[PDB]
């Protein structure tokens, strides 16, 4: 689909079993979800957003169903204010900006 | 042009007589440039990301040309690390997304 970014372009994912809304962000180089329930092994990060850094649990290799399709890479959990999908999993959909 | 991801989507901006660079980025609502020369007078304003919030200085109807396509808007100056092109003005050079 395409979409125009009149409003926030809010898509529905589905990762860990859950449904969840998240924004595609070309801005963003990794994709960091709000506190969530995952399973898996993990290893403590920093990201550096426009305020500061915030403290994320990085997971490799986790699926998100992202409006339809489907990616697999790295995910990072932590106190972000929106789900943020980055650039990492909106290559792996096949995400171009168009003007 | 289609501008795909799999690096930071770079563009090359005119404002205030000067080229910068900056990031098209669908994740941000606001335009925010570093630190420099604009004319005009300006508002303070408080820009909140990931890791806080900034303070800002807003002017209102700051022309910028954004890789040749015009653009007339609110753009903010701050401490960013990054330029940022947000949806404010993404939406005026017809700037979509598409997967
Ligand atoms: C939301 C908003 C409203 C008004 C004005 C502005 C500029 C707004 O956006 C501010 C903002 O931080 N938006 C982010 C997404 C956002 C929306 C709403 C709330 C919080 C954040 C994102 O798109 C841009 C910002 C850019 C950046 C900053 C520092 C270093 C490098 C890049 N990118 C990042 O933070 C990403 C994160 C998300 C993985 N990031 C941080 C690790 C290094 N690389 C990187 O890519």
């Amino acid at each position: 689909p395409q979409i125009t970014l009149w409003q926030r372009p809010l898509v529905t994912i589905k990762i860990g079993g859950q449904l969840k809304e998240a924004l595609l962000d070309t801005g963003a180089d990794d994709t960091v979800l709000e506190e969530m329930s995952l399973p898996g092994r993990w290893k403590p990060k920093m990201a550096g957003g426009i305020g500061g850094f915030i403290k994320v649990r990085q997971y490799d290799q986790i699926l998100i169903e992202i409006c339809g399709h489907k990616a697999i890479g790295t995910v990072l959990v932590g106190p972000t204010p929106v789900n943020i999908i980055g650039r990492n999993l909106l290559t792996q959909i096949g995400c171009t900006l168009n003007f």
